[PDB]
């Protein structure tokens, strides 16, 4: 009664990586119940970026997935009071990055508070050389332990000029209150940076999802 076909999306970002910091506001929309959003993001301090772009982009919300009715919606159901993630990221080179994310609602639009921070990332690597592509399609597995919601990922980065450097993904789900927790399940996932200027002070962002068992 606190979700409609068509919500609208701010957000808020500060980070550091390699102890330089950073920080970027977004605003967007989606369709929960189709699994698709999109947003404009704009790099407000520590531009222009001295990294790859895309370490940040699953941080800027698993509302966006579409859920078939056979399987428990963790996210819907946390609403109006919201939800919030931790995250661990570690990149094969030894890269770290943590992240924090507060979702909370205001009308028809979720409001994130997010953190973000890497460290580690050796000079001569992908990332701090923008080496980056894009993220392959990612198959999230969500399961239960201790009464929360936990998910695990092997993601991976195309690589200019060919190759993949891979990603392992750890995220914590906590709703505000207490929600019907799911069985284990998994989510497919589809992100995309469709444009972005120059030195990525602005970019325009896609996510698709779907939940499957």
């Amino acid at each position: 009664s606190v979700i409609k076909p068509d919500m609208k999306i701010k957000l808020r970002m500060e980070g550091a990586v390699n102890g330089h910091p950073f920080a970027i506001e977004g605003v967007g929309l989606g369709k929960p119940f189709e699994g698709k959003q999109s947003m404009d993001l704009k790099v407000k301090e520590g531009g222009p970026l001295p990294f790859a772009y895309d370490i940040l982009t699953m941080a800027f919300n698993r509302v966006f997935a579409k859920y078939p009715e056979n399987i428990v919606d963790y996210f819907k159901q946390s609403f109006p009071e919201g939800y919030s993630w931790e995250r661990s990221m570690i990149y094969e080179d030894g890269g770290i990055c943590n992240a924090t994310n507060d979702i909370t609602l205001d009308g028809d639009c979720y409001i994130y508070e997010i953190r973000f921070d890497g460290v580690n990332f050796p000079a001569n690597g992908p990332v701090m050389q923008k080496r980056t592509v894009k993220w392959e399609l990612s198959t999230e597995k969500l399961y239960v332990r201790d009464g929360v919601l936990k998910s695990d990922g092997n993601y991976a980065l195309s690589l200019e000029g060919g190759g993949h450097y891979r990603c392992d993904f750890k995220t914590t789900y906590k709703a505000k209150k207490v929600v019907q927790l799911p069985d284990y399940h998994s989510v497919d996932h589809h992100i995309e940076i469709k444009s972005h200027d120059k030195d990525y002070s602005n970019v325009n962002l896609h996510e698709h999802a779907e939940a499957h068992s």
